C-alpha cells in the first residue's frame, strides 16, 4: 500500500487476523472442541483471502494504473507479481 | 487475447474443456459410477481455474502493461475487471 | 449422484456449463473483445466451482452418511475422495 | 483434531502462521515496500488454505469415518461441516 490510508486499512486487517490466529492457538493449547477449531481456521482462511484481494487491487492500482509510467516499467512491475497471481488461482 | 497467438492458445484450452464437459454429460446420461463423475468434475474445475489464471495474465499484459497509455485509460481498464478480480478470490 | 433428484440437478448444471463454454468458443472464433472473453471465462470458472461443491456434498452424503456402513467401508470411500478435497 | 499427532501438526501450522502474520504486521509498521507486503500476504493466504485443507481431512476422518456411528449421527456431524466445505 503506497498512500497512508491504504497502509492504515491493511494494517487494520492484519491485526484482526493476528487476533484470530492467537485465539485459534489458545483453543488448540486449551483443548477446545474440534468443531470450534475447524470453524476458526475457516474464518482465518476467509480473512486471508479477503486480505489478498484487497492487496492485489491496491498493488495493481498503485503500480500499473497510477503514474506517468512507461510500458517497460509496467512490464517489470507485472513480472514481479506474475508468479504471485498464477498461484492465486 | 489481443494477438493471434494468444487467441489461438486460449481457444485451444476452451476446446479441451468442451471435450471434458461433453464427456461428463455423457457419463451422467450413461449412469456411470458416481466417483468417476466426481473426478471428471474435479478435472473441469482444475482446467477452468488454469484457464482463468492464464487469461487474467494475458488481459493484464495487453491492457495494463502494453501500449503508450495514460493513467486515466488504465483506470477505466482496471475498473472493468476489478470486479472479476475480487470475485476471483 | 445416486438419487434421481440429485441426478437431474447435476446434469442441469453441466448443460448450463456446456452452453457457457460453447458461447465462449464462439466469441473466440468470432474474434470478440478481450474483456468479454475474460468475463465468460470467469463465469465458467465460477460455475465450475459451484458444481464441484454440489457434487462433493452429494458424494459425502451418499457414501459417508447414508447406509449402515462400517468404519472400514467409510475409510476406503473417504480415501478415494480425499486428495480431491485437498485441491478444492 | 483428536489424536496427539494430528494435534501437534496443526498447532505447528498455526504457530508458523502466527510467525508470518507477525512478520507481516512488522513490515507494515516499518513502512516496507508494497511488493514485499503483497508477497507476505500471499504466503499467509497460501498457508491459511493448506491449514484449512489439513483440518478438513482430519475432521472428516475423525467424525465421519472413525467410530461405530449411525447414519443419523453422521448426518448431524456432516451438516455442521457442509457450509464450510461449500465456501472452501
Amino acid at each position: 500500500p503506497h498512500s497512508p490510508e491504504d497502509k492504515k486499512r491493511i494494517l487494520t486487517r492484519v491485526r484482526r487476523i493476528r487476533g484470530q490466529v492467537e485465539a485459534l492457538e489458545r483453543a488448540l493449547e486449551s483443548g477446545e472442541p474440534c468443531l470450534a477449531i475447524l470453524q476458526q481456521i475457516a474464518a482465518v482462511r476467509g480473512a486471508s483471502n479477503g486480505l489478498m484481494s484487497e492487496m492485489v487491487e491496491i498493488h495493481l492500482k498503485d503500480h500499473l494504473v497510477s503514474g506517468e509510467t512507461t510500458p517497460d516499467q509496467r512490464a517489470v512491475r507485472m513480472a514481479e507479481i506474475g508468479h504471485l497471481l498464477r498461484a492465486y488461482l
